[PDB]
DNA sequence: TTGACTCTCTTAAGAGAGTCA
DNA sequence: TTGACTCTCTTAAGAGAGTCA
């Protein structure tokens, strides 16, 4: 098995070529009427992305190294924690983008949270708009406001209460 | 079917039936410290549900009418927004449970958006709480709260910023 | 050992359609 | 005509593994 010796060199080499990634600004809502600023480290559209990384899919990516001969493989946004549990409550860890911008790979972008609290933050009123995450959101999430609902609750006879 | 007075009809025959579900009462959280009631109008969890009804799923149902010698068929929570446009902003309409309790099928607990508008209510603070959906919600969603994130954003050497 | 592709899978909010009696 | 089953699919946040040179 890898050492955390080995575990830390992978992080390192990761964090090395992930640095050298297109650094974009973008201006994003952090609640309550303000604007704030993030920084975030792109994967590149097309091959070649870096040294050690490969697309898996539209937006899925890997990171590979070999070390003493085996090939080792992990999907890319996943090594900043590998040093991290894998699991909480009975739920897998996956890594959550804080910047809602898939291709970055800034692990000062990322956290370590079950699928559902990571879905969550999509709805997120923001670090100033009233976020109550204990790893606090880094902005407003994208689907938060009141919604674009076609048809409320109703009913035609008088069979229903509330 | 086809004609407004064929899906009145069926309309009116589902509410029918929908109306003799055992009414069950649930006390939930609206957010702000106070707690409300809702009362459901649960399905059975085995055969026979009702006039017209079948499981296709675990927690899913549908609902089957003849008209006109055929056949007409959908999804169970589906039928009260008959008469609505099926999408919004090119995505599809779908059935939401203001109730978060699938079993249910009280159309004064369900609603007509689009699917991701649906997901976010489960992150909802709750109409005492800081809800903002125009088709404002009935209870805190379920998965509201501070989460439990293994890790936050951190980076071991000094190559990235926020 | 490395790059650039290929494939299918998970989750939890939701769907459509076929086989029998 | 109605009931009670069977199967796979959609979406958008996320995954693992194979082939070839
Ligand atoms: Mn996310
Ligand atoms: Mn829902
Ligand atoms: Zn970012
Ligand atoms: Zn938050
Ligand atoms: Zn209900
Ligand atoms: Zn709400």
């Amino acid at each position: 098995a890898l050492t955390n010796a080995q575990i830390l060199a992978v992080i390192d080499s990761w964090e090395e070529t992930v640095g050298q990634f297109p650094v974009i600004t973008h201006h994003v809502p952090l609640g309550g009427g303000l604007q704030g600023t993030l920084h975030c480290y792109e994967i590149p559209l097309a091959a070649p992305y870096g040294v050690g990384f490969a697309k898996n899919g539209p937006t899925r990516w890997q990171y590979k190294r070999t070390i003493n001969q085996v090939v080792h493989r992990w999907g890319s946004h996943t090594v900043p924690f590998l040093l991290e549990p894998d699991n909480i409550n009975g739920k897998t860890c996956t890594a959550s983008h804080l910047c809602h911008n898939t291709r970055c790979h800034n692990p000062l972008h990322l956290c370590w949270e079950s699928l559902d609290d990571n879905k969550g933050r999509n709805w997120c009123p923001g670090p100033n708009g009233g976020c109550v995450h204990a790893v606090v959101c880094l902005r407003q999430g994208p689907l938060y406001g009141p919604g674009a609902t076609v048809a409320g609750p109703q009913q035609r006879g008088s069979h229903f209460v509330v």
